[PDB]
């Protein structure tokens, strides 16, 4: 009784196609997946229960559904008929099931699980078929109960997506029922009678998820989302008194499966994924002395302990991208699904007599009551005598629900408000409104802010006054912007500060600006919206987060080709969130994207480097991070921001642990120098000054370097006259470079050295470190060449040495 692993390949999206990406994934049969290395053509061949090819051979119908043209395209209905049929059979049989999707952010976890628009995924049609199969097949005298729950797991904190109650500190409690396993205490479980009910419930759950993602940066790529459906079949008038069969389905959308500082990256964010990699590994290595599987090292592996080798039927969807750039991550995915493929689970039917279940629950209630008796009269650990009362209250609620009829349950739950959504969708046709625009496509156009017909103010102030639109969360000020609506005919947006970075259509805004139909407004952090006036023109709702960020990156690059644009599309939003998090967490640090062009490196064609300039205003220190280092320490920043939002006592943390601080004696790339080697091409011995430029491109100093030819012996060659540098070809000539001295270095620098790599040496030459701001490096190194090659001659005659400066600013 083993797991069911299935991999699925999404098609090329609209930005990978213009990027000219080669397909690196092939599926021969409906079982095998072949990943071929782009630069090596080496193939790795994996086998699974299903290899879903959703890349070729489909056609978008007028309804939007992607129907397969050839018999190889895995449409939504095929993935359903293979896995949702299985989860429905498990639910009807009495086995509790668990389907989870692993994969990279963008590979298609959310598409496979939930779906997107008219291509519905596992959850919707599984719910629909469950309710239909209830209403159709099962006769005799039986009752059927369907309960839905929905939780998010973020930084090891469990948050109830179906509860408007403000969340506790540290998230909801996770306790281990001794017979049933790990569970979430005080998790909302509503009874649903029709498919519309569970649809609206999951809808408001995704609404809460969207609010968390946009206001507190609870990013979907860094969080897990679980939908828990309990299906109960109650049978009466049997040989025994009465019985109930029970199934618990867990549909899990996992987080994205995607140095100088250990503790300043993520530890709590990736934890549930990290140990998920461990557990699987630990479960695969078991194949001859016992090992230990670390379920308790994270919340996810706790809540999926039965799914990962216990009492459950487990299904896995590994979504992979068919592109060159992701070849590594894809492979990792394919390897993860390969390791989990060897997982045997022991699922049993959950039938229990109603009277004996009630009696067991009551005896546990009595055990807890006696525990609190021993509390008040004995040890009375005020920490423990609250945990015990929590458990007693949960048992009490369970007993109260057992006695209750399902009709009374649905009546009580319907007694507790849905007209808010009806009238919201209604007044969206009459009132001007900004709708959400989120990096997770499954959360775009979910929340909405309505613009009153007067002059209102957007800000992070909990209302309590007139003419106020409340935006709460990251980057939003108590008085952010001012909106002026003229009878839903002419709306003007004006920022309340000159130091407030807000954008419209990507172009920055400095004064009163009139909004127009389908404008793309950005307030800060994650507050990216699209304006809609329902009275004028023709509205639009098919605007993706990728379009707005694309135009923002276009305008930013024009201020300061598609490879660079698509990379700013990944870096810029993170830099916005980094600045907002820094200024909110008390860290007086400012991040700004500095890009190094090929021309700045002495090249003609080439990739443009992206750096994140880091200014620590306190201590007044400057740094410069590679984009990757910024990504890792941004993971750290996001973790710290969540720690603050939870109200923890350990968010403001020491220097060695917070991701915003960088020690001052840390070296930083400060200056650039382009030394043209033409002097070597003509075998002349000269030493001149070359401009030193900071990363703004501004020339700030002069670097005297020495250029001279010398024989392979080491002596000064022989005095010929080179008129064309090809005369050097075939001769044994060496060239020494003498980084003599520099002037004009920044006054803040106290130690510096130079770095370069001569032609074909694969040994990064780095000079000694010198004190003053006018340092005498005194470096020298000859570069031998057995035949001076036409490539080397062209190098000397037309290219240049790219010397970079690395310095420190404060003491040691
Ligand atoms: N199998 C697929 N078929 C068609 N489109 C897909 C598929 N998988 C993903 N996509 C597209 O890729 C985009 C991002 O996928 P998403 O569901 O966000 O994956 P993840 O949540 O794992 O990042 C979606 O907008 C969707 O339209
Ligand atoms: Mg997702």
């Amino acid at each position: 009784d083993s797991i069911i692993v299935a991999v699925r390949v999404r098609p090329f999206n609209d930005r990978e196609k213009t990027r000219n990406c080669k397909l690196v994934i092939e599926m021969p049969d409906e079982e095998t997946t072949v990943i071929r290395d782009p630069k090596t053509n080496d193939e790795k061949r994996f086998t699974y229960d299903h290899s879903y090819w959703s890349h070729d051979g489909f056609s978008e119908k007028k309804n939007g559904y992607l129907e397969p043209t050839d018999p190889h395209y895995a449409d939504q209905r095929r993935v359903f008929e293979d896995l949702g049929r299985g989860v429905l059979a498990n639910a009807w049989a009495g086995y509790n099931c668990s389907l989870f999707a692993y994969g990279q952010t963008g590979s298609g976890k959310s598409y496979s699980i939930v779906g997107f628009k008219n291509n519905k995924g596992i959850v919707p049609i599984v719910c629909e078929e469950l309710f239909k199969q209830i209403a159709d097949n099962k006769k005799k005298n039986m009752q059927f109960e369907v309960f839905v729950s929905m939780m998010e797991i973020y930084c090891e904190k469990v948050r109830d997506l179906l509860s408007s109650t403000p969340p506790p500190k540290g998230g909801l409690k996770v306790r281990e029922h001794p017979k049933n396993g790990f569970y979430v205490e005080n998790l909302t479980t509503v009874p649903v009678n029709s498919f519309k009910e569970i649809e609206a419930k999951i809808e408001e759950g995704t609404k809460s998820r969207t609010i968390a993602a946009t206001q507190m940066n609870a990013t979907s790529s860094r969080a897990h989302t679980i939908v828990k459906i309990t299906f109960n079949q109650k049978s009466s008038k049997q040989a025994g008194g009465t019985s109930m069969k029970k199934s618990e389905i867990n549909l899990v959308d996992l987080a994205g499966s995607e140095e100088g500082d250990r503790l300043k990256e993520g530890i709590v964010i990736n934890q549930s994924l990290t140990t998920l990699g461990r557990v699987i590994k630990a479960l695969h290595d078991s194949q001859g002395k016992k090992t230990q599987i670390p379920y308790r090292d994270s919340v996810l592996t706790c809540l999926l302990k039965n799914a990962l080798g216990g009492n459950s039927k487990t299904i896995m969807i590994a979504a992979i991208s068919p592109a060159d750039i992701n070849f590594e991550e894809t492979l990792s995915t394919l390897r993860f699904a390969d390791r989990a493929k060897s997982i045997k689970t022991n699922a049993v039917v959950n039938e229990n007599q109603t009277e004996r279940a009630l009696r067991e629950l009551r005896e546990e209630n009595l055990r807890l009551q006696s525990q609190i008796q021993g509390g008040t009269a004995g040890d009375a650990s005020n920490e423990e005598i609250e945990k015990l009362r929590r458990q007693l209250a949960e048992n009490q609620k369970e007993m109260e629900e057992m006695e209750k009829s399902w009709q009374q349950k649905i009546a009580e739950e319907a007694a507790k408000g849905a007209s808010e959504k009806v009238e919201m969708e209604a007044k969206k046709k009459k009132m001007c409104h900004l709708w959400n625009l989120n990096e997770d496509p499954a959360l775009t156009n979910v929340i909405v802010h309505f613009i009153p017909v007067g002059e209102s103010v957007v800000g992070n102030k909990p209302t309590s006054s007139g003419n106020f639109i409340q935006m709460s969360g990251l980057s939003i000020l108590p008085q952010h912007v001012t909106l002026k609506n003229d009878g839903n005919n002419q709306i003007h947006l004006s920022p309340c500060s000159e130091d407030l970075d807000i954008f419209i259509n990507g172009k920055p805004v400095h004064g009163e600006t009139q909004l127009q139909q389908n404008d793309r407004v950005f307030f800060g952090g994650n507050h990216l919206y699209v304006f809609n006036n329902p009275t004028k023109k023709g509205i639009r709702t098919d605007i993706t987060y990728e379009n707005a960020q694309a135009e923002i990156a276009q305008n930013h690059a024009a201020a300061l080709d598609l490879i660079l644009e698509e990379e700013l599309m990944s870096t810029l939003p993170l830099v916005q969130r980094a600045n907002a998090m820094a200024t909110e967490l008390g860290r007086n640090v400012k991040f700004e994207i500095v890009l190094v062009s090929p021309e700045m490196r002495g090249l003609t064609s080439g990739l443009t480097e992206i750096w994140v300039k880091v200014h620590n205003i306190s201590e007044d220190t400057y740094f410069l991070w590679e984009k990757s280092r910024f990504m890792n320490r941004y993971y750290g920043m996001q973790e710290m921001y969540e720690a603050k939002q939870d109200g923890s006592e350990d968010w403001n943390m020491p220097k060695e642990r917070d991701p915003f601080y960088e020690p001052p004696d840390s070296p930083v790339f400060i200056a650039s120098s382009v030394v043209f080697l033409q002097s070597l091409a003509y075998l002349i011995d000269v030493e001149e000054q070359f401009p030193i430029v900071d990363l703004s491109g501004q020339e700030i100093g002069l670097l005297t370097v020495g250029l001279s030819p010398c024989s392979t012996t080491g002596k000064e060659l022989r005095g010929e006259y080179v008129e064309d540098p090809d005369q050097l070809i075939g001769k044994n000539i060496a060239f020494k470079v003498k980084v003599i001295s520099a002037v004009g270095l920044p006054r803040r620098i106290l130690k510096s050295n130079c770095k370069y790599r001569f032609f074909g040496s694969k040994k990064m030459t780095t000079t000694a470190t010198v004190s003053g701001n006018t340092p005498a490096y005194g470096h020298e190194e000859t570069f031998q060449f057995k035949p001076v090659t036409k490539e080397v001659a062209d190098y000397l005659a037309n290219s240049n040495l790219y010397i970079t400066f690395w310095g420190t600013q404060r003491p040691r």
